[PDB]
């Protein structure tokens, strides 16, 4: 077999794998958990429904309107705020998902939006990425040669996982702040909006109508999840991009 | 300036005009549907508050059980074909929410194993993409020799882009099928799970408890998401990834050249 046909086979064993292990785990950590507390909640549903003589009919009513109403309870999410906030969930691919296009209009443009969008924010974070790991290798020649020279790759990946560390503590000090977060609620806030899976179980600008009355905090979690994201794509490009022209270069030598 | 600091610095612009004009589009499309709904909802909490004798606080109590139980409504997410759907939407960036880890502990391994998984994803998807061009490259070489021979960029995007739309054809043919969507929303859905974005606000396998009654739709669904993204990842491949390394070839042309 070719280096290149062993090397794709080995990553999808890879991968399959990592999904069994992770399936296998996020089992036994979160399967109890969860029917616990839906035993707990169907028992405060049927509390809550004779508490207000409530039927089964009227219950379900009652459940699509408080539904309906969870991305309004945040406030105006499409005015140029909320609307800037969401472009940016878009060509970014984190897509939170606290607002969503409800018109077929609006899904239309967000699919021509993303389709140019994405290939942009791409090159944007890996040409950016490029020059402050180009900076910092200037920089860090610059100090070898200040205090008493050749920067290596060792010491390219050390400052890079430290910038990564640095940048998701500095946003979890000032998101458990402002949205009122535990430090390991904000740090896991800011750690799966980085790395674009962007969940939406945790979003800022939310609370006490953040996008329209807090024009400053609005600024700076659009300067953090733009600058965030280029300390990520920097990592990569440094660690991961590397090997994904690998494929290429064998094919190439032979 | 230099090539790159140019390239880079015009990137910067066109991103953040990109989202300006973006902003604009979506206030134009969504603003004043938003504010119609928000009042016809304003209005209906109000009526079904006075039906069934509801004060401010007895609607708020009834307000937080309804929000907790609606990842429980879809049925059980945290068995193994909801872990494993879940990871899924971990380590390919996708990320719905539908799901989403409620202990410390889960929070946690979630993150641990998103740091690792995600570049074997990334690097997986890029290998497996550059051995389906390879193969297309192949074909099309036997099939031009075959008929009556060189394989060109353009026939390959031609290929690529028609690859695409195809799949995400036979998704929404089959989530509309399966999810009952109207192909549209079908369509929409495969386009936001196969560009990661993953809003949420379309998941497959949560209607009629299909996680734990239907495997043949659940193990589509996993062949589905994992082959559409390397066709949209081998598409990025061959368009997208020639830009993000030629930054580097200046740097590297500078130092050479002087
Ligand atoms: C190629 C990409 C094309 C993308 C086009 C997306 C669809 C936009 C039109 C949606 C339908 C609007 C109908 C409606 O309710 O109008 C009444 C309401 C009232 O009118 C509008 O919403 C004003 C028109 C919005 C036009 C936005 C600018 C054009 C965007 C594409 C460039
Ligand atoms: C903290 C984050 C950013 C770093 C995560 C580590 C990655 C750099 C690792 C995780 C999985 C690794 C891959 C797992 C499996 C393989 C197959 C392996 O293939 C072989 O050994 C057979 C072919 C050959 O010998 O060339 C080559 C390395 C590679 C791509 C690995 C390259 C490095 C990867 C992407
Ligand atoms: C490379 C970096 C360091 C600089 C990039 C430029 C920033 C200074 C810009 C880019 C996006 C801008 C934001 C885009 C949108 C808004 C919303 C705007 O709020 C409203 O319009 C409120 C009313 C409404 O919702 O319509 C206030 C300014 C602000 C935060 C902007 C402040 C300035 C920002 C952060
Ligand atoms: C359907 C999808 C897969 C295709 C999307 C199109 C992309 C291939 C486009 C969208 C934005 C484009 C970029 C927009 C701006 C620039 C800056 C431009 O820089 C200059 O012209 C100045 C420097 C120089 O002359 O080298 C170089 C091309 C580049 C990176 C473009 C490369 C091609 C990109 C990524
Ligand atoms: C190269 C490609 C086309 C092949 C990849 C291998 C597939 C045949 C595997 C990979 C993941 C597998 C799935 C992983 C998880 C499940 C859930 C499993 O369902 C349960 O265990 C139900 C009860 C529970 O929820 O725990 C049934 C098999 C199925 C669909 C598996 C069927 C076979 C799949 C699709
Ligand atoms: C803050 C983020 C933006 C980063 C943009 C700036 C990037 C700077 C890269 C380094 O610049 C050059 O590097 C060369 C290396 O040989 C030096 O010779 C040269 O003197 C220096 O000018
Ligand atoms: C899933 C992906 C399928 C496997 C990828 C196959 C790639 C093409 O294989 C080789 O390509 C060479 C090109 O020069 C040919 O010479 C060779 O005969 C062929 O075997
Ligand atoms: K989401
Ligand atoms: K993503
Ligand atoms: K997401
Ligand atoms: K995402």
């Amino acid at each position: 077999m070719k280096r290149q046909n062993v090397r794709t086979l080995a990553l999808i064993v890879c991968t399959f794998t990592y999904l069994l292990v992770g399936a296998a785990v996020f089992d036994a950590l979160e399967s109890e958990p969860e029917l616990i507390e839906r035993q707990r909640l169907e028992l405060r549903q049927q509390e809550l429904r004779a508490r207000y003589n409530l039927s089964q009919g009227g219950y379900e009513e009652l459940e699509r309107v408080v539904l309906r109403l969870k991305p309004h309870k945040a406030g105006v999410q499409w005015r140029f705020a909320g609307s800037f906030y969401f472009a940016i969930t878009v060509i970014t691919t984190i897509g939170y998902g606290h607002a969503a296009p409800s018109t077929d209009g609006g899904k239309v443009f967000c699919m021509f939006y993303a389709l140019l969008g994405i290939p942009l924010t791409l090159v944007m974070f890996q040409s950016l990425g490029e020059r402050i790991n180009t900076l910092v290798r200037y920089l860090l020649h610059r100090a070898k040669k200040g205090l008493g020279a050749d920067v290596s790759m060792a010491n390219m990946v050390l400052i890079g996982f430290f910038s990564c560390i640095s940048t998701l503590c500095i946003g979890a000090a000032a998101f458990s702040h402002y949205e009122h977060w535990t430090f390991f609620q904000a740090y896991y806030y800011c750690f799966i909006t980085l790395t674009t899976i962007g969940f939406g179980d945790y979003v800022a600008l939310q609370k006490d109508q953040a996008l329209q009355t807090q024009p400053q905090y609005v600024a700076f979690s659009f300067v953090y999840i733009l600058t965030g994201l280029t300390v990520i794509g920097a990592f990569l490009n440094l660690v991961v991009l590397r090997f994904m022209t690998m494929n290429a270069e064998d094919e190439k030598r032979d």
